């Protein structure tokens, strides 16, 4: 089940690598799909990126006099996917999504025919017209997926946290306020200071399950191997929820706190014997 044929003399090498990170709480599952079609003069690897980033979310008090009576919570304002390659030989010849989507759940499908011919669909829909296809899927609630950066030589994704429904109406990522409570007594758990997890959704509470794509065409000759990375990880907001006993709860955000926390893997393509392998990581 790693050689697929998807009609004449063209076949599909499927490959998958599978790292994780207990430091970064991230598990990338990644699926290198080779297209071999002697009708099409370029090697091409479809890389599909899945696994899941752990929010990190974190509700705990605060040391030192003074803030026995102030809480924090940390949790991810936006989630990053990306894929990096420096090896002249190797190009980004697509990627999904493609565009900016703020639907609660993403469902897109590269297809492909032989002879070199790429095309992206935003759903999930018909109509097997594509000798192969891959397809990609993702919920969101409350967040917004957008392309930061794109080029020949990288992609990188963002999923930032948007708008939260709340007991008292809707609330944007940069309301200071956005999860913080009174606690119900100055004896409270740091806990209590924050909404309980059945008003967190996934993203925030749980973690992120990415689920995206991109192409790599490869020029045919003296280009034996390639290399390139793939980051997984999230920026980190704290919120910080101060209690005043008999007053009320004084709250205060701080944005980007910890930007960039991401587990980078090196992989290496070997365009010749079809193969993958992990050369490093952080
Ligand atoms: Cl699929
Ligand atoms: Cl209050």
């Amino acid at each position: 089940t790693n050689i697929e044929n998807i009609g004449d003399g063209a076949e599909v090498i499927k490959r998958t690598e599978d790292v994780s990170s207990k430091k970064w709480g991230v598990t990338q599952n990644v699926q290198f799909d080779f297209v071999k079609d002697k009708k099409y003069n370029k090697d091409a690897l479809i890389v599909k990126m899945q696994g899941f980033i752990n929010s990190r979310t974190s509700f705990s008090d605060v040391k030192g006099s003074g803030y026995e009576l102030t809480k924090r919570m940390i949790w991810p304002f936006q989630y990053n996917i990306g894929l990096t390659t420096k090896d002249p030989n190797v190009s980004l010849i697509n990627y999904l999504p493609k565009n900016k989507i703020e639907t609660t759940d993403v469902g897109q499908t590269l297809g492909y025919n032989i002879g070199g011919n790429f095309q992206s669909a935003p759903s999930i829909g018909g109509n097997g017209s594509f000798n192969y296809s891959k397809t990609i899927s993702y919920t969101q609630k409350s967040y917004v997926s957008e392309v930061d950066k794109q080029n020949s030589k990288s992609v990188k994704w963002g999923v930032k946290a948007n708008e939260f429904v709340t007991p008292d109406g809707k609330k944007s990522a940069h309301d200071r306020y956005l999860f913080v409570q009174s606690p119900n007594g100055p004896t409270g758990s740091a806990r209590e200071y924050f909404a309980p997890d059945n008003q967190l959704p996934p993203l925030v509470q749980s973690g992120f399950n990415p689920s995206f794509i991109t192409t790599l065409s490869h020029e045919k000759g003296s280009s034996d191997t390639s290399e390139f990375e793939i980051s997984y990880g999230r920026n980190l907001d704290i919120t910080y929820a101060t209690l005043f006993p008999r007053t009320g709860i004084y709250a205060e955000r701080k944005h980007n706190a910890f930007v960039n926390r991401n587990f980078v893997v090196r992989y290496e393509v070997n365009w010749k014997t079809h193969e993958i392998k992990v050369k490093g990581h952080n």
